[PDB]
Parts: C-alpha cells; sequence; structure tokens
C-alpha cells in the first residue's frame, strides 16, 4: 500500500514545477499551487474535462509583485504523463486508490472557502454532518478505487442517486452499500443502511441522529496539498502510517517559502489551519486537539465573513506550520465498543460470588451508548519525533469545530 | 457620485424652463410641467423619438385662466443641448446613471393616476406586486446604467423577454441576472432566481410568493419632479443622501405657485400626496409612514374614480407639502438577516450540553425568516432639520397602502 508511495509524490512534484515554471508561474503563492494543482488533478483521472490550453486564475509577479490575471498554459507535457500512469505495472494497481486520496484532500479547501452541505441538503438530513460527506465530488471510478475514505453520506447519496437513476450496476450498488456497511460499524446502523438500499428513507433522519451519535469507520492517510508538495523536496521516507508527513510539513514550515491569498490579511492565521485541516483531514477536528497536536490555536469559519472570489485571492502572508505531537491515521471507527461461573466438572469445589446482588429503540441504545463513549482514536496519539504512545489528559478550547 | 448633482438640476432647469417660456408655456401647472418635462426626458436619453416641432397638451392662460390646448413647440434648441451631455466629461460618465432617476421618478404619476401592472402581468403572477416592478418602461441603455434602480421584476421581465426575444444576448442577460442578484439579498432568492436565467418560470409564481415575504434590496434617491423642478430655485446643496430634498420641496410647497390637475377638485390631497410619491418614489409605501413623516393622510386610489383624459385635466388647486421627518435614502437591503457537544479529544473534559432534550420548504424556510424579525430596516429614520436619528414608535394607518 505504502511501497509506492514514495515514487508518486517525487514525480507529482516535478510535474507540479513543471506546467507552473513553463509558463512562468511560481510555486510561492497557493493559489498559483492550488489553480495549478486542481489542473494538475484534472489531468489525472478525469483527463477530459481540462483544456489541453486554458487561462486560469493566477499570481503574476516577481518576488510579491504578483496580481490577479489569467494565463494560458499548455497542459499536454502532463497530460501524456497521466494518462500513462493509470494502468502502469510500475504502481501494482495503487494509481486509482492513490489519485483518490488526493482529489479530496485539495477539494476539502475548497469546501472549507466556500462553506456548503451538497450531500447532506441532498439527503435531506442535518447540515452538521457533511463531515461524514467527505470525499464527494470525486470520480466514480476513485469513488470505487478508495470507497472507504468516501464519507458514507456520499456513497449513501450515491445510493440514493443509484436508486434515483444494467448488470454494472451492482457492482455500483452493492460495493457503495458495501462501503457504507464498511464504513458504518454501528450494528444498528448497518442493517438501516440496507433499508436505503431497499428505497426508503424514513430513519435518514435517524441516520443524521445516529452519525453524531455513533461514528464510523472512516480511514484516513496523511497527503500534502499542492502549495507542500512543490515545496516538500525530500520523499526518501514518504510513507502513509508515520510520522514522516508531520515532519515533511514541518521542514517546509520552517522554510516560509510558501505564501497564501485570502480575502484579506485576517486570514493568515485561518488558512494556516486550513493546511493542517487538509492534510491530515483534521477539518472536522476539534478545535483544541489541532491546538495541542500542532502548539497553536484553531480558528472558526464563523470569525470571518464570506471567502473572495478565486478571481480576486491576494497574497497575505507566509505560510505557517508547527506540531508538538501527531497520530496514526485513523484506520477503524475512533469510537468502540469491542462476574460468576459455570463448573462444567463434577468435582467439588468451593464457591465464590464476584456480586452482592423497538428499532429505534436499538437504534437509541446503540446512540446512547456511543454518548457514553469519552475515549476516542485507535490506539494513542503519538509525540512529535517519534511514535512514542501519549495520552490526551483535557484542554481548555474543547467541544468546539471548525464549522461548530 | 453626489458631487455632480447640485450642477445637473440648475441646467436641467434652466432648459426646462427655456422650453416652456420660449411659447409662453407657464411653469405653475403641473400638467404643462410634466408634458415640458415629458419632452424634456424625450431630449436626454431617446433624441429619435420626439419631433423637433410638435403639439403637446399645455395649460394656456393667465391668471388661472388656463384651458386645455395643443400648444406647437421648437424642441431643436433643447435637443442639440442634450445630446451634447451625453459623452460630455464634465459629468465624468454620470450622465446615464443620472438620467435614469429622473425617468423613473416622472413617471411615477402616469401610473398613479392610470394603475397599471404590465411587468407582473407578462410575468403571469400576482398584480399586487407591480410596486416590485419599479422602473419599468425606462431606456435598456438606463437600465444597464442603473440597473439596481429598476426592479428585480423589470429585470426579470426583461430576463423572460431576452429569453423570450448572439454574444449581446449573453451580456445583456448578465447585466440583468448579476443585478437580480444584487437587488435580492436572499440566500434562497439568489439561487432560485437563477432558474429564471434559463426560463424556469415554474418558480415565477413562487417568486411572486416569496417576494410577498422576502423584500428585495432597492437603491432610492430623492429627485425632484419637472413641476418642481421647474418651481425650485435653489440647487446649492443639491444632494442625494441628506434631508436638502425635503427642506427644498417644502420651499416650493410654501412658495404655492405651482398648481395640479385632475379630474375634479376632490383630487387636490390627492394628487398632492402624488408629489411625494413620485419623488421619494414611495408609491408603494405604507400610508401610516407618510402620515407620521409628513402629518398628514394620503389618499388611497381607492377613494377616487379613473382619472380623466390629460385633455380633460383640470386645474384643481395649489400644489401643498408638509414633513415632519425623514431617511437616508435606501442602499442597503431594507431587510435585515444580519448547541451540543462534539468530542474529539482522549482527555477527560467536563461535559456541556446546551440543550435540554424541499427547496420550497427552504424558500419558506427564508421566507418565514423575514416573517418572524420585527424590523425591517438598519440604522433609523430622522427628523426635519437635520440628521437626528429618530426610530420610528409606530402610526394607525399600518398595513395600507396606496394601491393595497
Amino acid at each position: 500500500t505504502e511501497s509506492q508511495i514514495p515514487k508518486m509524490y517525487e514525480m507529482i512534484r516535478d510535474q507540479m514545477r513543471t506546467l507552473a515554471s513553463t509558463h512562468k508561474i511560481p510555486l510561492n503563492i497557493d493559489h498559483n499551487c492550488e489553480v495549478i494543482g486542481s489542473i494538475i488533478m484534472a489531468a489525472c483521472t478525469n483527463n477530459r474535462d481540462l483544456r489541453p490550453v486554458d487561462k486560469y486564475w493566477f499570481l503574476m509577479g516577481p518576488a510579491g509583485a504578483e496580481v490577479m490575471t489569467e494565463v494560458e498554459i499548455d497542459i499536454q507535457p502532463q497530460l501524456q504523463w497521466a494518462k500513462g500512469a493509470v494502468h502502469d505495472p510500475k504502481y501494482k494497481g495503487q494509481w486509482y486508490p492513490f489519485l483518490a486520496l488526493l482529489q479530496i484532500s485539495n477539494k476539502t479547501k475548497d469546501t472549507i472557502l466556500w462553506q456548503k452541505y451538497p450531500v447532506t441538503q441532498e439527503l435531506e438530513i442535518s447540515n452538521s454532518l457533511e463531515i461524514y460527506a467527505n470525499g464527494h465530488g470525486i470520480k466514480d471510478r476513485l469513488k470505487n478505487s478508495r470507497p472507504r475514505s468516501v464519507g458514507p453520506l456520499v456513497h449513501l447519496l450515491h445510493l440514493k442517486r443509484l436508486q434515483e437513476n444494467s448488470p454494472a450496476v451492482n457492482g455500483i450498488r452493492k460495493s457503495i452499500v458495501g462501503h457504507l456497511k464498511r464504513q458504518c460499524i454501528g450494528e444498528t446502523q448497518k442493517a438501516m443502511i440496507n433499508q436505503f438500499e431497499m428505497g426508503r428513507w424514513e430513519s435518514l433522519s435517524t441516520f443524521a441522529a445516529s452519525l453524531l451519535a455513533i461514528k464510523p469507520r472512516i480511514e484516513n492517510h496523511f497527503v500534502l496539498t499542492y502549495p507542500l508538495i512543490a515545496n516538500c523536496e525530500d520523499f526518501a521516507g514518504a510513507t502513509l502510517s508515520d510520522e514522516w508527513v508531520f515532519k515533511a510539513m514541518e521542514k517546509i514550515s520552517n522554510k516560509k517559502t510558501l505564501r497564501v491569498c485570502g480575502p484579506d490579511e485576517k486570514w493568515i492565521s485561518f488558512m494556516n489551519q486550513i493546511y493542517i485541516h487538509s492534510v491530515f483531514q483534521t477539518t472536522g477536528e476539534d478545535l483544541g486537539v489541532l491546538e495541542w497536536v500542532f502548539g497553536g490555536r484553531f480558528c472558526q469559519r464563523k470569525e470571518f465573513g464570506r471567502y473572495c472570489k478565486k478571481s480576486q485571492t491576494k497574497v497575505i502572508g507566509l505560510f505557517t506550520f508547527q506540531y508538538e505531537y501527531w497520530s496514526k491515521p485513523l484506520k477503524s471507527a475512533p469510537r468502540s465498543i469491542e462476574i460468576s461461573c459455570r463448573p462444567s466438572f463434577k468435582g467439588k469445589r468451593p464457591s465464590y460470588n464476584n456480586f452482592t446482588s423497538s428499532f429505534y429503540d436499538q437504534v437509541r441504545e446503540e446512540c446512547q451508548k456511543y454518548m457514553d463513549l469519552k475515549v476516542e482514536g485507535t490506539t494513542c496519539f503519538y509525540r512529535k519525533g517519534g511514535h512514542v504512545e501519549v495520552e490526551f489528559p483535557g484542554s481548555a478550547h474543547c467541544n468546539t469545530y471548525l464549522f461548530g
């Protein structure tokens, strides 16, 4: 799984710089990186969406003189390389699994900048559940290649979408139902997803309350973004289940060679937190968790007004990052629910005492059981510099999400 | 924006009196001024419509002996005068925005006397919402010059006209739709005007239904009428965002030189209120505020029969006006729109709980939002004699309208 990760990162950056440096697009602007990277992922999976030559919004200017303009770029050199990697045996079939993570993480910032809830509104549920709707708008081939990363609500939406709109549909339906079942580990949630496959959505609002109560398994992987990939010069130990990604971001952060673009200079801290939000998929993480782990307070979306248009994003400051702790990516669900004798032998023994003396209800019983659960994660958190097991004692910015 | 206002009123008035005084057309009758001004507006915007010499209805007679007749006039001295102001740099390109305001305000009297609902009927919606359809019949160049002043329905009708009428189609449509979005600040309405761009007029009645609850932003300005422009001898402090217009009108009213026309002498009060309705564009504004602001009851259209023909309209009395309050013209939208724990830590925390225990729905949801809030406005009213903020206490003639 992680064997092919080191080789993918190096050429992604190589193509990241090749497209940018061809038309004098500096890579120290996030918007230059995000837009070019958006062009980059366009060539990766949906090769026909992007034009071979097209004008995109870029920050053109030498030594901080970048101004908003549309610059035509030639993507054909990048198009040929990406298509040959689709079925290249050198990746052992991990190309589509690797590309699905990239599409979700990079489009996450766009969802962060423009707060929208497409899946939850389309699933007539609470809007606070779009965290469980991760992986929306991704390619269905990616959604089949890495379905575990794609949130159940997106699959539930695709389950709803599939019913709304062919033997190959089964491999789309049974898998999407399977990803819903694999992601949602709740005993009541698994069966109550199956009735969604039947076509009834009266418990869909129950799924709205269940998701808040029982947390489905959401597999995660630490993947960098285009501004960081173009600024990362080391990929020797590029894996997906250690502190290398955390160390890499600190190395990039210590370099301070990357700038961010926003409506105004107040967003420098907000979008510095966005990098931590996007890379580790911690957009919905508790703001104090990202505070203790990353040594800095995390702002809320409510602290800022409407995000400026992509046609007017202006450089506001240098990207900064710091971390004091970390953890392995969340493989299973963070919340898990995993005094007498029966002498089966006829011989006489002393006896000892260890004690002195509906469907929605079962969902609520499981829902209330997960209210009782207070510890999350799989094994533990790890301190910076290694995999030393560290368990959190308590914080101050608790109880608050980025969108909460 | 308001820098050139003092000079525009003087030069408009100078040729306003020049055209009337050339052929001995008295300026103390409303009908003479309005018809002369109807000739004045013709030379300013649509030069190719009015004849260089033509006969129009005026009141000919000395010292109250005026009688309806058609008087030929020579508009050519005003025709060449007006065309030179079209692209004169002295106005800084504000000639187009200024002429739109004059065209809308002075056509109000014709709409008040002749109650018509052209936009709503062509939009197949409730006829009681043509007041929302402000700025109908105005020049398209003016409509592209001050689209904010032109009501959304008129733009929506022009949007409907544009679909029921080419790169110029998109340019007009984007101006129409873009200023449709600016006028309607509603989050649901903004997306619900979007399908009107393509031509999905099924929610057009729902748009009328929405217009009942959500009240869009309409930019207004205080512009005098031709009977007042020709009778106003002071334009030194002529601006658009203070009490000067209210004070300038009162001096004209105190002069008691201008006379008004009507089918019979009962209309003296009705036509006096028309000046208030025409200048401040308060045709569909509540009588209670009008009674509170201006210290007098406002007669409705139902209290009088159909307006007699302009050929048989007779002078019915002297123009009068009085006011006690005012307000800065509506710039932003008149309507105003501006609980649980989500653990992610591994730490032991004091638990806090803040709770003890379809598209049309969203459209009705935002509709209900304006229903719930009991304030329609942001800052204040103002009293006569200055800009002292005087909050509106209430009135007995509330919920009663000129066409309501």
